[PDB]
């Protein structure tokens, strides 16, 4: 009789299968996507925790629900270990922890800050700018972001270190918006500018940097921070963080600076704005599982072991990069200095999506990737490949030296398939049907896997 | 590092703290309508390594390779859901992916309204919740009375029940494009087939938010809402016992036809409803809570938990009963759901002040407006629910003794609120005055001894 106890294995085998075989799929693939990670076993075991079952509307200081004693020192301590994570002064920032996610952090940001219809502008999706910054396609309004604010993006300069900082200057100028966002998805160069605080600082902009791809790396100090320039910063705790799925908000705090007459230091005004936009106007109960678990994953980061990972993660990159140059394909504007590469393939001879549909089917996961000339909608001519999820399982330069030999036959199955079919799903179908291909691939497939298997996967053995 | 490492061996200052929330827990009463204890089951899918995945889209629908798993959870987490409410897959759609309750409803703004349209969503005060709806006389609380246009309540106050009539008056002014059929602190049933009429009158949407009775109609005790309503979202949590996530129900297929129209009117909430979620509002899905969403629902879309609901009901009665013969007046007169709202004003006890003694005692319960109220920091009633103690087993005997609990509590209060001066100098008291704090250490003895032995859900440790 039902007593609450029991194991999944045992009261739901369905969905013991289905972790089952996601925990195979996840163990004997290769994944390159740049914001995948592998979550520690410490922080799984927060996030499946009885925090789920505590509702505690508020913050920490005096929150008023009720018996929220101890989820307020777990709230406390993510906090403190936020601000330890990336550089403390607690004196000078501030942090929120209780995002449900990434998007929901950034919308908390524009509606604690801006008035609806309020001006907004962040790198164009194509050019590798995240949804949730702004995108309007021609005839629709996409994101939210472009709904309830109104957003214009900055475009990639196509072929030079991309983020054309001229054309953003001129258009801020222009538009006269209120926040500019600092963050990408798919760029392989630094950022998160000083520049955009002068553009910014210049029109009367706020900074909002997203850092949530690099997050970890700036948690490393192996790149610079953007919480120099940037007044607001946003993450994801997962990514290169190596948490569970939440978000952050950072803020600036206590006196901006003195002005004047005897001085009268003008004070900071984000951090009641951004806690009043998360809490009663867009969130109610915070997910207490998530932030435990994103508490276990600040601390991992604030160790030797995080810093030797995030060096490990840029080698990995640049051992990948040097390794693709070597057979000649073409990186969006040269290398990369971060945790991701993006490879063009016109120059090569394919596209995105049929290289990504053949590596998914030799348990290669990336993403294709929109290269400056925007064709674009599902057929686009670069790929996307990342370092953070295999660093994680004990990759060294080498390993992913031999991951691109793997890309290659890859890259080489696709052009030949490419000899005999009509573009779309007479594509897709060639290489379901077709016994010559279809043995080609499994072969690839079962290589891929066998390499894969040996590495070592954060997490639970069998879930 | 290899990230294998156990919670306790990497990081013991969290696995206290875990464990001090897990005592905490297992020690005291809960009768918070929005809350539960979740299963074991559930937890192990939250913590899963569905945790990494990036699924972006929807099944079939994605704009990632290696879903092939994920596609299968999320559609079984589907079939759960319909199954769970009884309802046609012709005639029915369910979204999985809202992170939470808040996210469930902004998402149905957003893909049906444009921003400024005009919402009622019966106020805070009359029954509730922030995401329906609410500024104060200064300024836009609620993030959607900031991006639309929200108009409060419609109750006739004293008698709890919903002015189905200067609600109809005022959604024939105001003209409305939805209006939210849904509640916090309510303890009666919702006309889904009247809210239809002043709906269909207005052509307007009918929206029921049905978070704290979400088991009971999958349950078939109460009528469900699928019968009148278009969209209904819910938490997952609560009465459904799950992890914290958030679900939206919607029509879909043929709406009938005019005589020679030919049969053509097909329903449009799928792609609008679907679209608000991904690219609009939410990046990647949480497939972890999806997962666990989806054990819940099972667990629930069953025999032994139609005895959860019909007990529910039965709980929530017993308790009315046992507070009718003692406790104060019934705001409502009584029940029909899983919770009673009762008033301390005709028993001269605040709101705020019954909360937090109980809070000293380790029984959590609410406090809630009332008709006869002022709108002070404290001010007003006491809201009980039926689903957190439920869990543990507790049948209509376990709530007469709990009742019997709560009067030590709403009398030690009294007692205080007469030697006393205003909440500040009250709530001093309790914590100050030895001879008070040590009768309340004494009751709290006896309601945590009284649950401490009862059974809980989840990992024994945390
Ligand atoms: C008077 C005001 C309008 C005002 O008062 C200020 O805060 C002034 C501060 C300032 O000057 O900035 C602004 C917000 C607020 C303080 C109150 C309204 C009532 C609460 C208290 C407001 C709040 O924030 C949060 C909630 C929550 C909603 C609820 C019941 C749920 O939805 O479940 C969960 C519990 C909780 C906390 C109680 C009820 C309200 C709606
Ligand atoms: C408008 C939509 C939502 C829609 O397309 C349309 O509706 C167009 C209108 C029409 O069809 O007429 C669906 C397909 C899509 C083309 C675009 C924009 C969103 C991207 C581009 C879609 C896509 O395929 C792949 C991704 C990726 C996710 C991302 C950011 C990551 O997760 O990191 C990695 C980079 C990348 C490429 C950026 C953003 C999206 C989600």
């Amino acid at each position: 009789g039902w007593t609450g106890q029991e194991s999944l294995s045992d009261s739901d085998p369905e969905m013991w299968e289905l972790l089952q075989r996601e925990k195979d799929r996840q163990c004997r693939g290769l994944e390159l996507i740049a914001s995948e990670n592998f979550c520690s076993r410490a922080a799984l075991e927060a996030l499946g925790s009885c925090l789920n079952n505590k509702y505690s509307e508020g913050y920490p200081g005096k929150r008023y629900y009720g018996g929220a004693e101890v989820v307020d020192e777990i709230e406390l301590l993510c906090q403190r270990r936020a601000l330890e994570a990336f550089d403390l002064d607690p004196a000078q920032w501030g942090v929120n922890v209780q995002p449900y996610s990434g998007s929901p952090a950034n919308l908390a940001v524009y509606t604690a800050l801006l008035q609806p219809h309020d001006r907004i502008m962040g790198l164009d999706l194509p050019d590798g700018g995240h949804l949730t910054h702004g995108y309007m396609s021609d005839v629709k309004r996409i994101s939210a972001t472009s709904i309830f604010f109104e957003s214009m993006p900055y475009k990639l300069n196509p072929k030079t270190g991309l983020i054309d900082y001229n054309q953003l200057a001129l258009t801020a100028r222009l538009f006269r918006p209120r926040l500019i966002i600092a963050g990408t998805s798919a760029y392989a160069r630094l950022i998160d500018y000083a520049r955009m605080r002068e553009v910014c600082d210049e029109v009367k902009a706020h900074l909002l940097a997203d850092m949530a791809h690099i997050s970890g790396l700036v948690a490393g100090k192996v790149i610079p921070s953007p919480f120099k320039h940037a007044d607001i910063v946003t993450t994801t705790t997962h990514k290169t963080l190596r948490g569970a799925r939440s978000g952050l908000i950072f803020y600036r705090k206590g006196v901006k600076a003195v002005d004047p007459k005897t001085g009268r230091e003008i004070p900071y005004t984000f951090e009641d704005r951004i806690n009043f936009a998360v809490f009663p106007s867009l969130q109610g109960g915070p997910h207490n599982h998530a932030i435990a678990a994103v508490a276990v994953a600040l601390k991992q980061a604030a160790t030797p072991m995080f810093r030797e990972y995030s060096l490990q993660v840029l080698k990995n990159a640049r051992a990948m990069a040097d390794a693709l140059l070597e057979r000649g394909y073409s990186l969006v504007s040269g290398g990369t200095d971060n945790h991701l590469v993006l490879v063009d393939l016109r120059p090569k001879g394919l596209d995105g999506a049929r290289a990504e549909r053949v590596l998914e089917l030799v348990s290669i996961t990336a993403n294709k990737n929109t290269c400056p000339g925007d064709r674009s909608a599902i057929t686009p001519g670069g790929l996307r490949l990342g370092a953070p999820a295999l660093t994680s399982r004990q990759f060294r330069e080498d390993d992913f030296r031999r991951v691109v030999d793997f890309i290659d036959e890859g890259v080489n199955i696709g052009l030949e398939v490419k000899s005999k079919t009509a573009k779309l799903q007479d594509f897709k179908s060639f290489l379901l049907k077709d016994s010559e291909t279809s043995q080609r691939l499994a072969n690839l497939r079962q290589r891929v896997e066998q390499f894969a298997r040996a590495f070592p996967m954060p997490g639970f053995d069998e879930h």
